[PDB]
């Protein structure tokens, strides 16, 4: 902590790609492969 925000500040546009990306891999693995389970039972 010493110099100002700037990797936090960009990092916000590119939440978009880690918490968008990622969230949506995760949403879209556990829509899949939890309805390809269910879709079993």
């Amino acid at each position: 902590s010493e110099e100002p925000p700037i990797s936090l500040d960009l990092t916000x546009h590119l939440a978009r790609e880690v918490l968008e990306m990622a969230r949506a891999e995760q949403l879209a693995q556990q829509a899949h492969s939890n309805r390809k389970l269910m879709e079993i039972i």
